[PDB]
């Protein structure tokens, strides 16, 4: 009954990554990802109390408690990324595809936060395009926030990467997707972070959130 990758039945994650093309990716195509997750007979994936991040994230309302209260509780998510900042006016996005049963309206919320802080949102709805008897929801190649560029642009200057773990201990993303029609949650999810080693590239870890 209990999760095995990021998703519910109702929701699944297929792919979701942040990147960079170099302007010379219009010569020879790169891409260099930050993060990644890809879910393309597994265990249980681990969990984690939500009491132990709460203050991570902001409160009052669309805040972690608030929105766990509301529920379901199955649909909380909590993801370790090693970012990979070892990579100039390129192009910086994010792309995200989920999986349904069912046709919908996702709106999909990410907030970034500066000490449990909003700082900046974005929102954007995709309707279900159906294919092979499931639903996909594709929001390809968003372009990054300007917040988020200046960010890994100022975070990959530092000098050490103790102190990238440091500056990136005070800075989250909470992910909401819920059905528009219903304002039914789908999928939380809470998104920590530290540096990798760029030998190691991007790596990540998921939990349920539990209570």
């Amino acid at each position: 009954w209990q999760a095995r990758g990021l998703g519910t039945a109702r929701l699944q994650l297929v792919e979701f990554s942040a990147f960079v093309e170099p302007p010379d990716a219009v010569d020879s195509y790169q891409r260099h990802l930050f993060v990644h997750i890809s879910q393309h007979g597994a265990p249980p994936l681990e969990s984690v109390d939500v009491r132990q991040i709460y203050d991570k994230f902001p409160e009052k309302k669309g805040g972690l408690r608030e929105l766990y209260d509301r529920g379901p509780p199955h649909a909380f998510f909590l993801v370790k990324f090693w970012a990979d900042l070892n990579w100039s006016g390129g192009f910086y996005g994010v792309s995200s595809q989920y999986e349904s049963l069912e046709h919908m309206t996702l709106t999909c919320s990410s907030k970034v936060c500066s000490f449990g802080k909003q700082v900046v949102e974005k929102v954007e709805t995709e309707r279900a395009q159906l294919e092979d008897g499931r639903f996909v929801y594709r929001l390809l190649r968003s372009p990054m926030c300007e917040y988020l560029v200046n960010f890994l642009h100022k975070l990959r200057q530092l000098p050490e990467r103790y102190m990238m773990n440091s500056v990136l201990e005070n800075f989250t993303i909470l992910q909401v997707v819920t059905n528009r029609d219903t304002q039914e949650l789908l999928l939380c999810t809470a998104y920590v972070f530290e540096v990798s080693t760029s030998e190691r590239g991007a790596q990540h870890h998921i939990y349920r959130l539990v209570r």
